[PDB]
């Protein structure tokens, strides 16, 4: 957010941000919800916008992730990635429309929880059709329906095939869209899409069907320094599941998800989170039903100012030792510092 | 976009992002670009410093970010630098740059090198003089000791490079360039030969020391019109692979032709029509064979310096009985371009 | 640096470098100092600081590497990676405290000969321990003791284990300090660390205990446009080597290292370089005593101002050919271009 190029119509902003981060877990972290040790990252990205006239606009943004918990070795590109790649129009009271590696349309409703210190926004998986950063992606957007409505938002978005070499990286081409609406520091979102998978993926052993389907519902309220949200959602033969024991993968046949949070912000700083998360898998071949996810999060973010903040993130797993996929089970706790810009 | 200006140094933060999706029949195995979303990203620095009246020096580095893999192990395919290198320009007498740079062949053939996607196919990367490559050393003269305007040369110097694929490596070499370019017309020649490495006279294509290159070009660049025309061959220097064998190396000799013509319509529309074709010759067990051959037809639609749209199709005359296997299929491309 | 923003508290500077880099030795240098062959590089890089209060700044810095010596195929991406990523805060007469990947606290006494023109600095190994850059380092530091004597200063460090899947770039938990006073040209430093070794640093054939132990002095003279400087070391169990012969690696039971370096800068920007280096590993296994480093340099950069530079670099390698660990015994010369921001 440092604009270094404001003429002949042009706006772009270098942003970036250096996460120092470490996770602690019992012992070596195998069985807990994050793991244990260094996870230290930093991001860089580019987001700019062109006023070609007074009702146009053109744009793009690009966001890398680069891990800072690597060696200088062999392993140090390990987790390294583009996040975000798209350009875009956008025609007033039109519409605008964007394509390239983006946010799923689910997503418009899980960002409303997806807002703790470090972890939640567990259902938003990337490369998974239409809940989180996903490639080959084209996106309409349409604001206070198209002026004539304040308040009232929606989408439609068209999911390009990606066969990839993994199951779990691939989708088949699909259609997803979102309506909100947003009021007195309240908003309240559903979304649906819907996709083919590929064969590779009708080939793995966890998951049976054709067709990939996500929704989510989300309601929000963010005012008088308190911050209340929720998610409900449910997926058919599109969350991607491993059965620990028997090295086997693929989707679940269902989920069932639900994700609350609750944050209230303190004048000097200090921003206390606690929250709720269960993911429960359905039908999943030779087990039935079993918790992806499960646990109470509490957690604060004390930020000094736009720029510099830290914060610690608890996670009280849930999950049980005898968790059918092997899930693990132990806590984790998250400390970091952050520099953003 | 300029990002410092001050104490005699300017260095610009420049990239672009790059929404586009290719279509080709079936996965695109058989077709001359391939199928599916090819969305990437670029960024670059480019620097250059005053130190004396008759001196500046100066650095560019360009990065590729590919936007179509996924967030997993794959994440990383294709993404690469595609220049870096530093140099001193003295005025008058000239620039020396060393690093990643265009070999010097390059000079003639940016001139069909137009396209809003395709085109210049014969300008591989890593192949001598005629791409980006890297360990050379460039020596330029721009406007010839500052006397006349528009008349160019270059020497480049190309450092051996053993690396493990004989398709990325190179021996010593040494390539020029001459153009001239007045009123809108333009003109020009290159030349590179080089020494070729022990494991690419190894490899069952291709026979022979020394890689040459060379190529020469017309433009016509004015009144809204852009017409150019390269003609070039090659000697044991481009990179083929026989499908049916599974064998590679570099062919024997090529003759190479591109043609474009583009037309600026004042509200932004920029059609463009091409020919090229690259034929490889004394290829063995072949003789003669096709590595090129399309008419194209495409558009750029220009918002402004900072904003387009393209769509580029590419109608492959390459047949299904090609000796070597180079796909037969049509490929279009379509794209949205964001660049500061 | 580059500054791309500065208001509101807040300054953050983009900075990077192009180098034109060449080596030359015997062959394609297989048995020499630094290699044969093209070497071209780059780095980018981000460093910011926010004013918080009166008192109290926060900050960030990332540092990027990417090779300009590779092809633009599979190759693409040898040799990249994070260099720097940590964030901290800065209490004024107080001191500091960042985390992330930094340099360990030894290196703030082997800085001292670490300015050659592209060589030397050869004890300084990264993701080892405390010599270098490291991951998972949480780092106080304190220039002139709380504001009260000019030139004094000190550090402690934590490092956090990292269990990597080499034992070279592997550490358990490690603690280490440094003081140093420079005064008026003369300076002088000392540091030390010591660590757990992991198992998997124990299992390598070479090198024997429990734990890892650094440390280094250094002494200098910096004035007058003469640069002096000698560094001397010793380590434990924590410089890593290799037996090309018998194709081996792990630790050097015990090292002693010495560095010496002379620089002259004349106003119109040549900066003539002659230097020593010698590190000798002892009691390693099946060998006993061997040098790993033994050369003198000559070299010079030519500054042409702030932003542009030109060096030659030459080792002259006095290595013996029947050297135990197989140790390259060949010259190596490098020649280098830079432009940087
Ligand atoms: C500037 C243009 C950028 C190119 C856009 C490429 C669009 C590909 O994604 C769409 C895929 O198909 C959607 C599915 O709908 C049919 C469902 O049976
Ligand atoms: C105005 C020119 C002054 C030239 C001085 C001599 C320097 C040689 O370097 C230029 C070599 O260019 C080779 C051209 O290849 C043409 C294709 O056949
Ligand atoms: C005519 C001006 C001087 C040369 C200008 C550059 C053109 C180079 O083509 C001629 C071959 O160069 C020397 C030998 O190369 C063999 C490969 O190692
Ligand atoms: C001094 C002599 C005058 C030379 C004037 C410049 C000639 C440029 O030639 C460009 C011809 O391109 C035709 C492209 O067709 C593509 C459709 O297949
Ligand atoms: C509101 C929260 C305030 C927390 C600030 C957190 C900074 C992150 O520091 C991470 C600690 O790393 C420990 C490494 O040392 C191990 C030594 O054996
Ligand atoms: C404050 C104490 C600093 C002591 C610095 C000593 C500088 C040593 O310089 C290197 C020794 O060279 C010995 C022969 O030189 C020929 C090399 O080609
Ligand atoms: C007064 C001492 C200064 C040392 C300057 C040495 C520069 C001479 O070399 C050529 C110029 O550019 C350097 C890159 O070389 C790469 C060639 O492969
Ligand atoms: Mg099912
Ligand atoms: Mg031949
Ligand atoms: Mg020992
Ligand atoms: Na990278
Ligand atoms: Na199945
Ligand atoms: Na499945
Ligand atoms: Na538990
Ligand atoms: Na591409
Ligand atoms: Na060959
Ligand atoms: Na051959
Ligand atoms: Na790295
Ligand atoms: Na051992
Ligand atoms: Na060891
Ligand atoms: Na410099
Ligand atoms: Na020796």
């Amino acid at each position: 957010a440092a604009e270094i190029y404001n003429k002949d119509g042009n706006k772009v902003d270098l942003y970036g941000k250096a996460v120092g981060l470490h996770y602690f877990s019992k012992g070596n972290g195998e069985n807990s919800y994050g793991g244990n040790g260094d996870m230290t990252y930093a991001r860089l990205g580019f987001k700019g916008e062109t006023q070609i006239n007074s009702d146009l606009t053109g744009y793009g943004q690009w966001e890398y992730n680069f891990q800072g918990n690597n060696s200088e070795g062999a392993d140090a590109q390990t987790g390294n990635k583009t996040r975000l790649a798209f350009a875009g129009l956008k025609y007033a009271d039109v519409g605008s429309f964007d394509y390239g590696r983006n946010y799923g349309v689910v997503y418009d409703a899980l960002g409303y929880t997806d807002m703790l210190p470090e972890f939640g926004g567990d259902t938003a998986y990337s490369d998974d059709f239409f809940v989180g950063r996903v490639g080959g992606v084209a996106t309409y957007r349409n604001s206070n329906f198209f002026g004539l409505v304040d308040g009232l938002n929606f989408a439609v978005q068209y999911l390009g095939k990606n066969e990839r070499d993994t199951a779990r990286r691939s989708n088949g081409d699909g259609v997803g869209g979102s309506i909100s609406y947003e009021y007195e520091g309240f908003g309240i979102v559903g979304a649906y899409g819907a996709a083919d998978r590929t064969n590779l993926q009708e080939a793995q052993p966890l998951g049976n069907g054709k067709k990939a389907e996500q929704w989510a519902t989300g309601l929000k309220y963010d005012a008088n320094n308190i911050y209340l949200a929720a998610n409900y959602g449910e997926t058919r033969n599109a969350t991607p599941i491993t059965n620990k024991f028997t090295n086997t993968s693929g989707f679940a046949n269902k989920t069932q998800d639900v994700l609350l949070v609750a944050q209230y912000q303190f004048d000097f700083g200090l921003r206390p989170s606690i929250a709720y998360t269960k993911s429960k898998a359905k039908d999943v071949e030779g087990i039935g039903d079993v918790d992806l996810v499960n646990y109470f999060e509490v957690g604060a973010t004390y930020y000094f100012n736009k720029n510099m903040s830290t914060y610690v993130d608890y996670i009280i797993n849930q999950i049980d030792s005898d968790n059918k996929l092997g899930v693990g089970s132990d806590d984790t706790v998250a400390v970091g510092i952050v520099y953003q810009f």
